[PDB]
């Protein structure tokens, strides 16, 4: 008797005492005091101040200038796309129902808040995927007679668009489902009851294996790979003190991407082998919800990381915001 159910949802909250409510119809000032409440507001306004800009400038930049608009860079404005549904589907409805103090929009509101915020990560999550896959193309060169070109980058775009569908979209039409999450202001995943209904156990492990565990072996073998290629090339050319400058900056930068991916990843690992270790306690509307909640500051981190540390977009960027000059 850990939560209350009911018809599309799970407060994780015991009624014991008879005073939860629908997440749909009350506010759920028992699973945190208002000012919590108005402090995941505040978080949300953090995102939002900080995600639109830097998001929307890199579309913007891209506009004012030719030599952004290179196949290569398609994946990073779509990027760019994933995060502003992230704010706009998820950030910016969640601080309006926090000041709330519940999902005001009702179940059908559920669906598409829980979509479009579900959309916009896993559109993010596998153009991280695929950059890690181009680059990994363009440098190891395993297909001897290839040229990336616009019509593969467009291919990967729209790969990363049908991977995100095949998991945003089963729970609209019965495998697991979206309810409230948390503190059952914003929508997700039901990661936290297992509806037999909708066969949230198997989503749970298809989850696991092709959204988690899958996108951490590409990354990582690619990027892996691809250090490896550019150690033996520079080893090949010791006398060129640039070869070098650029091995160590190709090497630095890796291991940053690699760093922040697994600062997002490993809460979700941990967290979930917790759940299946302890597997003995209820888990309130903090605990299991503790890795989505640092996982949203992505949309701000993840365009610092692979926008504005390149080089070409750092200095448009400049020219853009000052008017053209410097
Ligand atoms: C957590 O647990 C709490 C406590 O159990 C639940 O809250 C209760 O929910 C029930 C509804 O399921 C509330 O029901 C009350 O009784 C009447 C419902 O209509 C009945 O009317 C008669 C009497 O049985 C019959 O025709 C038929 O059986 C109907 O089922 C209403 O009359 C009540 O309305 C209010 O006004 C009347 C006067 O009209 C007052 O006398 C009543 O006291 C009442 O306040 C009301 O709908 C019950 O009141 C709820 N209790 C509390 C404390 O809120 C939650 O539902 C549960 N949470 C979740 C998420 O499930
Ligand atoms: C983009 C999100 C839609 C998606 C996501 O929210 N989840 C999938 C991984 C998850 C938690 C839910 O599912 C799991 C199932 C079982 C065990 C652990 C699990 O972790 C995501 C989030 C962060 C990363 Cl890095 C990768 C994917
Ligand atoms: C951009 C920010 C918009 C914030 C809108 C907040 C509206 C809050 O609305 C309030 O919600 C309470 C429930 O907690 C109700 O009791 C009040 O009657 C209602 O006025
Ligand atoms: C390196 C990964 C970058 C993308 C991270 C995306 C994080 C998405 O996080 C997910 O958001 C959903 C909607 O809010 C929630 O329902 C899920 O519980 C949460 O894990
Ligand atoms: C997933 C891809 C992660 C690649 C991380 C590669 C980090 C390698 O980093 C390099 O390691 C060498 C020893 O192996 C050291 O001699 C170098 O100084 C160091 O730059
Ligand atoms: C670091 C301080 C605690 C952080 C974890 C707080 C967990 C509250 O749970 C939060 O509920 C919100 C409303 O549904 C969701 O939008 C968040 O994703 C979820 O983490
Ligand atoms: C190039 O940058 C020349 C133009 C001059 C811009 C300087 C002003 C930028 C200030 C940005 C910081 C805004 C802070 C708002 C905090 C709420």
């Amino acid at each position: 008797m850990c939560g209350t159910e009911g018809p599309n949802f799970y407060v994780p909250f015991s009624n014991k005492t008879g005073v939860v409510r629908s997440p749909f119809e009350a506010p759920q000032y028992y699973l945190a005091e208002p000012w919590q409440f108005s402090m995941l507001a505040a978080y949300m306004f953090l995102l939002i101040m900080l995600g639109f800009p830097i998001n929307f400038l890199t579309l913007y930049v891209t506009v004012q200038h030719k030599k952004l608009r290179t196949p290569l860079n398609y994946i990073l404005l779509n990027l760019a796309v994933a995060d502003l549904f992230m704010v706009f589907g998820g950030f910016t409805t969640t601080l309006y129902t926090s000041l709330h103090g519940y999902f005001v929009f009702g179940p059908t509101g559920c669906n598409l808040e829980g979509f479009f915020a579900t959309l916009g990560g896993e559109i993010a999550l596998w153009s991280l995927v695929v950059l890690a896959i181009e680059r990994y193309v363009v440098v190891c060169k395993p297909m001897s007679n290839f040229r990336f070109g616009e019509n593969h980058a467009i291919m990967g775009v729209a790969f990363t668009w049908v991977m995100a569908l095949a998991c945003a979209a089963p729970p609209l039409v019965g495998w697991s489902r979206y309810i409230p999450e948390g503190m059952q202001c914003s929508c997700g995943i039901d990661y936290y009851t297992p509806h037999e209904e909708t066969n949230n156990e198997s989503f749970v492990i298809y989850m696991f294996v092709v959204h988690f565990i899958i996108p951490l072996i590409v990354i990582f073998f690619c990027y892996g790979q691809l250090v490896f290629t550019v150690k033996e090339a520079a080893a090949q050319q010791q006398e060129s003190a640039t070869t070098q400058k650029a091995e160590k900056e190709v090497t630095r930068m890796v291991i940053i991407m690699v760093i922040a991916f697994l600062i997002c990843w490993l809460p979700y690992a941990g967290v979930a082998f917790y759940i299946f270790t302890h597997q003995g306690s209820c888990f309130g509307p903090i605990f299991m919800t503790i890795p989505a909640f640092f996982a949203k500051t992505s949309a701000v981190y993840n365009p610092v990381i692979y926008i504005m540390m390149n080089k070409q977009f750092r200095n448009c960027m400049v020219t853009t915001l000052c008017c053209g000059k410097n």
